[PDB]
């Protein structure tokens, strides 16, 4: 079916509960070996959050190459992701380690610091021009080079370099502030100004290596990211926009990493965002 017309069916006949069910029972199944090795649990934020053995991201180390991190590489769309979750206090070097290694532009951040009065991620860039940031475990220094607050999103210009071989590169921060502690947002209009943001820096472009997008647990607000940043591309590819099937492109997305989009109240927010941004395009 059309994806507008499909919405409004499930609306009315209240069933987003099942829709969603049924991806998770069709949703790929592959190991995780190296996730669940003891030398890596204070490496995991969550237990039952873990990479794919074959798509997961390796540090470039030979004493422990293991990040929680996942390529996701969408073939007709031509666009690759890295979904990644909140840095431990224990794992902020591997993650700009991963940014370095990997050739990454841009870092997106779905989440806050703190939510709901917990941690959700360690701060993990810097807060002040004058008060840098080194990584004695990876090597590398991060500075605050400026910072941009609008009403839904903060922008950050920040420098890393990489102090073995003093070489250094420009990465842009893009930070969505605004998505609530409880269920998701009731418009989509300020998340699709955000991914277009993202899109017109160069950070989601062949020409760089893979963004780096993550929240807590990097499956949920970041599942609901790539979802729909694809699905508006191959709307724009394809000779019939209305070809293209979200749920189909969720479950692909599934291949390479487990448990994408939590709950069914993010389900309906992405075939929303998908929906009014293609009116926007055109
Ligand atoms: C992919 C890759 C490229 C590279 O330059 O080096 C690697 C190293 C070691 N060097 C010193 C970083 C690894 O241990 C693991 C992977 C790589």
């Amino acid at each position: 079916m059309e994806m507008e017309k499909e919405f409004e069916q499930i609306d009315k006949s209240g069933s987003w509960a099942a829709i969603y069910q049924d991806i998770r029972h069709e949703a790929s199944d592959f190991p995780s070996r190296v996730a669940k090795l003891p030398k890596n649990k204070n490496r995991n934020r969550y237990r039952d959050v873990s990479p794919f053995d074959h798509s997961r991201i390796k540090l470039h180390q030979e004493d422990n190459d293991y990040i929680n991190a996942s390529l996701i590489k969408m073939e007709e769309a031509q666009r690759s992701y890295i979904l990644t979750q909140g840095p431990l206090p224990n794992t902020v070097g591997h993650f700009w380690e991963m940014v370095w290694e990997q050739k990454s532009r841009g870092v997106v951040m779905l989440n806050r610091v703190m939510e709901k009065g917990s941690l959700k991620c360690a701060q993990y860039w810097p807060q002040k021009e004058e008060k840098e940031m080194i990584f004695e475990d990876t090597n590398l220094k991060l500075t605050l080079i400026s910072e941009d607050i609008k009403s839904y999103y903060t922008v950050r210009q920040l420098e890393l370099e990489n102090l073995t071989t003093q070489e250094t590169r420009e990465i842009l921060h893009f930070h969505y502030t605004t998505w609530p502690d409880f269920g998701v947002p009731e418009s989509p209009a300020s998340f699709l100004n955000f991914l277009f943001k993202v899109r017109e820096s160069g950070s989601l472009s062949p020409e760089h290596g893979p963004v780096v997008v993550h929240c807590s647990a990097g499956i949920g607000r970041s599942g609901t990211f790539c979802l729909a940043d694809t699905c508006l591309l191959l709307m724009d590819k394809r000779k019939d926009p209305s070809s293209v099937d979200i749920k189909k492109v969720l479950l692909e997305m599934r291949k390479f990493r487990m448990g994408l989009i939590q709950t069914a109240d993010q389900l309906r927010f992405s075939y929303l965002a998908v929906i009014e941004g293609a009116k926007f395009i055109m």
